[PDB]
């Protein structure tokens, strides 16, 4: 039966990250249904080389290559979202983000950026709810540039352009009321740079460079420079920079500014306006 092949799997993924699941959408896009189905009847079997391959893509996220990168794409929190090294795996945490963007967008949709874009996992969500408005994506690394570039085109959006240059480089074009972005956050020295996942992502893609300070601060004052008044600078930052980014665009901007708690653990977004 399938059940069968996937406890066979289980026991492998014991203790690399947590397991099921793994399996589950591991072998979910082999002959790959539905998850519902394979609850539903993990009864019915499944071709051998179409087993032993996910026999093999196995050791494969054992060791610990993410998923995500062994199927190639991701379902951000909506979407179906292709994925390539070059950028980051889009992660859930970037619910505040979305969320928050949002909670704010209904007030102000017209001409909107998208911040180091990556794979076009915000401005994309964002888009697709908004095309009242546009969204523009950046990104100084060519992989993400084009990434970003093919999903638009999968689930075919509209009205947005994605780009290769240092954060504002190729900008000029600022009469945008809200820039949104998740950054890299990482202290180049941090230990957590060391644990699972991550010590398969880009350097780029995490690594920011005072503290993990650098490019958030400097998007902070360069971005908002934009004279966007009223308009709103939204950012993503690992869990301990809080008061470091709040006061950060203080010393840098104008309204009331705000830290927003993302699911658990903490603030995950911090914002204020010009
Ligand atoms: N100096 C720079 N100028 C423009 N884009 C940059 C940049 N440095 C990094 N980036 C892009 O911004 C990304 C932030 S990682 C997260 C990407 C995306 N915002 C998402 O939430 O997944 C980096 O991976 C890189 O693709």
């Amino acid at each position: 039966e399938y059940q069968h092949w996937l406890r066979e799997a289980i026991s492998q993924l014991q203790a690399s990250e947590s397991p099921r699941r793994d399996a589950e959408i591991l072998l979910e896009h082999v002959t790959g249904r539905g998850r519902t189905f394979i609850l539903a009847f993990g009864e019915t079997q499944l071709t051998d080389e179409q087993c032993q391959q996910l026999d093999a893509l196995l050791t494969r996220r054992r060791d610990g290559e993410p998923i995500a990168h062994l199927t190639g794409v991701r379902e951000f929190w909506s979407l179906p979202l292709f994925v390539s090294p070059a950028t980051l795996i889009p992660r859930p945490d970037t619910e505040c983000l979305v969320e928050q963007a949002l909670a704010r967008l209904p007030e102000q949709p017209c001409r909107i950026l998208d911040l180091g874009t990556g794979t076009g996992a915000i401005a994309l969500a964002l888009a697709s709810e908004r095309p009242d408005c546009e969204i523009i994506a950046v990104d100084r690394m060519p992989d993400a540039v084009s990434l970003a570039q093919r999903n638009a085109q999968h689930l075919a959006i509209k009205n947005i352009h994605i780009l290769q240059s240092d954060w504002f480089s190729a900008l000029a074009g600022q009469q945008f009321a809200m820039i949104v972005s998740n950054p890299p956050y990482i202290d180049e020295q941090d230990p957590h740079l060391q644990q699972g996942d991550v010590r398969f992502e880009p350097l780029t893609a995490l690594v920011a460079a005072d503290s993990g300070m650098a490019d958030i601060v400097h998007i902070i004052e360069q971005s908002r420079n934009a004279l966007v008044s009223g308009g709103f600078l939204l950012l993503e930052h690992g869990w301990q920079q809080g008061e470091a980014v709040r006061q950060a665009f203080i010393l840098a901007g104008y309204h009331d500014v705000e830290t927003c708690r993302d699911y658990g653990d903490n603030e995950r977004v911090t914002l204020g306006r010009y």
